[PDB]
């Protein structure tokens, strides 16, 4: 209905509020998508004022002068609250300041924690002693909802569930806010098309792959820490095999949907070495700018640093649907492109009369970027000729849906918060196996030391993990070619 | 493929000839496609000479005037003999033309019979005396319409076979010689996508379609005597239900090939009046020329003709695959477009987690015009929504093969017949069975003269066939929108 909502950024002064939370709250606003009464109040150390965090983050609005009317209703419902995120007066103030808004005692709060993660259990404990409503509901978003090992997490995670319910807690993954991803279930469940071909029968092997063509740029340090695997593969990699490979829901449901998802993982067995490739971007002498240095030539790395900055690793599903058909996480930065892809290589037709003249049939479904989904198969070759060559069936977000704004993962995610659906938000449980899959990997890489794979800054990476993809059951022709059409 | 062969266009004077089959036959040479040693000899009842039948037919080459250097090579090797078709002196005459001509006696020859078919046993007679090779290959090809019902077909179809063998007959129904239909066979036997779906537990319907949006033009006469039945579906749409419906054959040879097509056609009943809609076009008073006056008011078309002009047909195929799926023949003239089309239409998914937002997923394989082929599925609609909703995975030959000539249905099939490949040519016993499914349903409307439902022209037809359709388990709601992606 229209009840009252506050949004409470904590964090308002960092950089994950500034550049992205404060415009993001905004977009939903501007476009009508909040509750009518709501209200943001941002927390942070400094002693700011709201015209202080408008100077600040306005500049990421991309506010056009017809928006001005809208961009002062916004800034009238913002406020700010200075304190320490151990201090429990700071967050009396902060109770009490929430508690002065608009029937405030009766409002729905939400806790976006934009933080740095050394600080959740502290923010958390004091959330759940000074600030809940008694009348409204209470949920805290947790951004970085992995810790730095096995032990740290559950800790971190026992922490925040002895406090919190977990109908509460909301952990961002944000690739399940985006667009094709969302979009798996529906391609999946909602098409016969799609339905009988979707099992160890058919699928030869599936590829779940993270590029960007840029590197560390300078803030290697931060990386070094964790590592590709930690970054790219554990959570949003992951996310994506879940959506693939999971069995039907009972229901749309985020518990139905969620259950699912964590079966899907108890049935992948722990990562073996076997199975991965790891690799370091080094520079490329005839590039230009970034191109030219290395993981190692950026000074806030370690000297000597083993950190992997691409990845491929094979998991297998054990269960009746999947048994035996390799997933291949696949990600890296300084690669050659900018891509996020979902892949399925389905098997050769049986009783061939083409005389090996066909190749696999493919699904591709792109999430990033220009949106897309098609399907590579055969069509007899146009024109007067007999023999089959590949082809494919296509939809292009950009092309067909020309006029449709695709919103960014965090407009659609802090919504889904206001909504409380929890479908595309990471679950304690599956959280807790995704610790389990990589968490021997990751002790055995921090134990051994092993020296990464060189790779020149602006490749496909590693020749190595190409051979590995072939050797699980990956076949790559080069055959295929394609033109853009609606160009 | 270095040997000799002579092109004998049986009737060159004749229109087939002079607007299909000369132009066919050049473009094939002029492409590079026959055999060096090619001849080509016209026959027909007038005194002309190769200047004449140039004339005549230039006009429908669409010849460059870069071209001028192979067409001067195309008609050195024309000639034109003249005779009656059933007269055998006429006929030794042309037998020792083509002695004369370079290694003539050894030549492969291939006699496209481009005549009236009131003629075909005279002419059939003649030449399996007379005019074949005693060392190369002989080969016919005829044209339809093979008989008007199962009596008449079968008598001209023994006469035929009592002096050709089957392996020397090449029956032609065009639509077989067209990009797309060729295209099914690679579309369901090379693909795994295709492959598990493609069977009773997942398709609701088939849909064959054909739809011109021109009436008689009027020539009504010729066509009161066949009907859109004869005309259009006992040989197009069958021909495609049979390449939809047929098992995966041994082999891509001709025989195995057809012998899949007569297996699906021996398993269909003879199809019951209760599942057939007729129509016949009436004028449309608000539209202009052509579209104004109905089958009736052309005065060539006999008065009080109850001829159907729009069909709808629903048949079934008895076996494994498709025991129960509807296959729904639809053609007709005077509609609303030019189409010909397959449509797959898949059943609900079960256990719909969706609210029934779902609609049932289509594969379209479009003939002409535009050829494509897409399926219309589910997405998540785009934008901040969580809903489903219609779209479609997208392939178009205009678009994606911008370059590329896909030839005339007749250049391929004239090659097809060079080669020896009889795999896109009705065999006895496919003509034998479509005789068998149609007879009694033809005699029927002959005896019982039903007056067909009117239309009007420019319309999509009876709205009964739509009933029909529904009835039998198609369905439509109209909610797809599709914007062309340019
Ligand atoms: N709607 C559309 O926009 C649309 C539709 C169809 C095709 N296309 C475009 O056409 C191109 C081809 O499409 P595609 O990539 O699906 O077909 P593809 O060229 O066959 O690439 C398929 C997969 O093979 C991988 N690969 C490349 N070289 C390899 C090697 N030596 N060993 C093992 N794997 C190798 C690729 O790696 P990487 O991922 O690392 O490249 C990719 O994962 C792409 O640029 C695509 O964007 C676009
Ligand atoms: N690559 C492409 O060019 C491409 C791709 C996708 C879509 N499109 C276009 O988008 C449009 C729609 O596509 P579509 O025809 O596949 O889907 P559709 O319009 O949903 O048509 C589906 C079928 O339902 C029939 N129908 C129409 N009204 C009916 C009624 N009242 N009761 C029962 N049946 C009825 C149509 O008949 P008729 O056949 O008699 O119309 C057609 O056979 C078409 O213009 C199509 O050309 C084009």
């Amino acid at each position: 209905q229209s009840d009252t909502h506050i949004f409470i950024i904590m964090g308002a002064s960092g950089d994950l509020a500034k550049k992205k939370i404060y415009p993001t709250i905004w977009w939903l606003f501007r476009d009508g998508l909040l509750p009518e009464n709501t209200f943001i109040v941002g927390y942070a150390r400094s002693r700011l004022t709201v015209a202080d965090i408008r100077k600040q983050s306005e500049p990421f609005f991309k506010a056009t002068p017809e928006e001005k009317l809208k961009l002062e209703d916004f800034f009238a419902r913002n406020s700010y609250v200075a304190g320490q995120y151990d201090d429990a007066a700071s967050y009396q103030r902060l109770n009490s300041h929430m508690n002065a808004l608009h029937l405030g005692s009766q409002a729905n709060r939400l806790f976006y924690l934009a933080l740095p993660p050394t600080v959740y259990e502290a923010v958390t404990k004091n959330i759940h002693e000074s600030c809940m409503s008694q009348i409204g509901w209470n949920r805290i978003i947790v951004e970085k909802p992995f810790g730095r090992d096995l032990q740290s997490s559950d800790r971190l995670s026992n922490h925040i569930s002895s406090l919190f319910r977990e109908d509460q807690i909301y952990r961002i993954d944000h690739y399940l806010g985006k667009e094709m991803v969302q979009n798996l279930m529906v391609l999946r469940f909602a098409n016969r098309i799609f339905g009988p071909i979707w099992n160890r029968d058919n699928i030869a092997c599936v590829i779940l792959t993270f590029k960007e063509p840029f590197g560390t740029e300078g803030r290697g340090g931060y990386f070094d820490e964790f590592g590709i695997i930690r970054d790219v593969m554990q959570n949003h990699l992951l996310q994506m095999l879940c959506l693939v490979a999971m069995e039907k829901p009972a229901s749309t449901n985020s518990d139905d949907v969620r259950d699912e998802k964590v079966k899907v993982l108890k049935c992948i067995s722990e990562v073996q070495a076997n199975n991965v490739v790891l690799g370091q971007y080094v520079g490329n002498p005839d590039g230009e700018g970034e191109a030219t240095k290395g993981y190692l030539d950026d000074p806030t790395v370690p000297r000597g640093s083993t950190t992997a900055t691409f990845a491929a690793v094979v998991l297998y599903v054990e269960n009746e649907r999947w048994d035996g058909v390799p997933f291949i996480l696949r990600c890296g930065k300084a690669l050659n492109e900018r891509k996020a892809e979902v892949r399925l290589q389905f098997h050769d037709v049986a009783g061939d009369i083409f005389h090996q003249q066909c190749k696999r049939n493919e699904l591709v479904i792109r999430v990033q970027p220009n949106e897309a989904v098609y399907t590579k198969m055969m069509t007899k070759k146009p024109g007067m000729f007999f023999n089959p060559e590949e082809s494919e069936l296509d939809l292009t977000y950009g092309n067909r849906y020309k006029n449709v704004k695709l919103p960014d993962a965090y407009e659609r995610l802090i919504l889904d918060v206001f909504c409380g659906s929890q479908m595309h938000f990471v679950r304690s449980d599956e959280l807790l196996e995704a610790w389990r899959i990589f968490t021997p990997l990751l002790h055995q890489i921090e134990l051994e030391k092993p020296k990464p794979i060189p790779y020149i800054y602006g490749s496909r990476g590693p020749t190595e993990a190409d051979e590995l993809m072939k050797r699980v059951g990956f076949q790559y022709e080069g055959t295929y070619k394609w033109v853009n059409p609606h160009k």
